[PDB]
């Protein structure tokens, strides 16, 4: 029932904070993955808070909320990272005090390939002059769309709802571009350009998941119970 | 020169470029390797895919090097969307060939296969529910070809001009179908979000194909280049 303007405002007010890496006056290659894992894990907690504020998300069953976050969490971490890296050519701003380049990526086997994809996405944002309002729409779309093709009377109802919210976010993107002064043709073209970036983000998440698993740590994905517990508040 | 086409000319060009539907190679008189049949079919389809790619307006204006790179990135996605398209009118089944219609139970005969079968079936069901039109389908397939490899100035600018042309064409089709402006952009977005699922399926499919430890998975640069038949 939200208007396009109300949708934008809701999403902007929902934005999580930018977190820091630990301070101690040197950085070492050996400690890099530990610092990244620590940031990712802290970002996840804020991500769950954020998701619950995306219009229509808490209308879903807790089960389906968990499934959507299971599907989307790394994509959401990535698009967040690319967004805060956009103004820093050649670098990934994991935190304001953890700004990393390609060569630092090389220290971890298999990492530079994923760094390069992320850097390429940052460059594409930059060449498109992606706006914050557009970014928060894209991030919401990822949340709602990434797990929807892999979820029953209840579920049919859930899927219809998700599609209706996704349509509203399309309307919102178009509203933003119209107010930005784009022609109808430029509006459709840019809508398309933005949504095609989501294919690349999905690609990066799958490649990244492969990479994280290859590292042989104790776990990679947030468990159902963990997501549930964070989501399943009293 | 390829960009000077109208939306109608673009649609007609893409429809005329469509590849044929191939048959599985086996004696239908003899007792019923599944992956063997599928691999044989995929490998034969790939050849027709390269010939289709050469007819997508704007594609051959790229260097041969870049044509090959795009095919390297897109080929499995393109195989998949074509499979889903011809499977649309066959709920619960994948029409790999007219003589090779498989259901998900048959897909369980190969380890790790049923998970990918289920994703493909879900996509075909989504297509059916949206009543995807052939004219929309050929636009989508062309977008996969141009978009899948674009994250690896003039060449990329050309690629984006062609992609913008296809967006224009899709909107034109929907406008002709009688959709309101709001319905047009909503449907455009719905179709493009399905492409992220097709990318997902290609990623999971590649993982699955590699896990089989067969002779090879991806077509080599030289194979694709030879199929392009350079002049
Ligand atoms: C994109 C990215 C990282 C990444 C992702 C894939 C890859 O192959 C290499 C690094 C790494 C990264 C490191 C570890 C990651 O997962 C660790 C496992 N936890 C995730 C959920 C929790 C239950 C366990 C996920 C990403 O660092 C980031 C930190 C951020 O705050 C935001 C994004 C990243
Ligand atoms: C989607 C699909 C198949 C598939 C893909 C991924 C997967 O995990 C399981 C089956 C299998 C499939 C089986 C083998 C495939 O690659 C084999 C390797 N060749 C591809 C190019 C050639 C150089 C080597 C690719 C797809 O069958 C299909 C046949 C078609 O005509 C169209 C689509 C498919």
């Amino acid at each position: 029932s939200l208007t396009a303007d109300q949708m934008v405002s809701a999403l902007l007010d929902a934005e999580p904070p930018i977190l820091y890496s630990e301070y101690d006056p040197p950085f070492s290659e050996a400690s890099m993955m530990g610092l990244l894992t620590n940031l990712a894990d802290r970002e996840l907690v804020h991500m769950i808070n954020w998701a619950k504020r995306v219009p229509g998300f808490v209308d879903l069953t807790l089960h389906d909320q968990v499934h959507l976050l299971e599907s989307a969490w790394l994509e959401i971490l990535m698009i967040g990272l690319v967004w805060r890296s956009m103004e820093h050519p050649g670098k990934l701003l994991f935190a304001p005090n953890l700004l990393l380049d390609r060569n630092q990526g090389k220290s971890v086997e298999g990492m530079v390939e994923i760094f390069d994809m992320l850097l390429a996405t940052s460059s594409r944002f930059r060449m498109m002059n992606l706006q914050g309002e557009e970014f928060v729409c894209l991030k919401s779309i990822i949340l709602l769309n990434s797990g929807v093709y892999t979820f029953t009377l209840k579920s049919l109802e859930e899927k219809d709802h998700i599609h209706r919210v996704l349509d509203k976010i399309t309307d919102t993107l178009i509203h933003l571009m119209a107010k930005a002064g784009l022609t109808l043709q430029q509006q459709h073209q840019r809508l398309a350009q933005l949504l095609l970036i989501l294919s690349h983000i999905r690609h990066m998440s799958n490649k990244g998941m492969e990479h994280l698993y290859s590292m042989k740590s104790k776990n990679v994905v947030p468990s159902y119970d963990l997501l549930l517990e964070m989501l399943d508040a009293h």
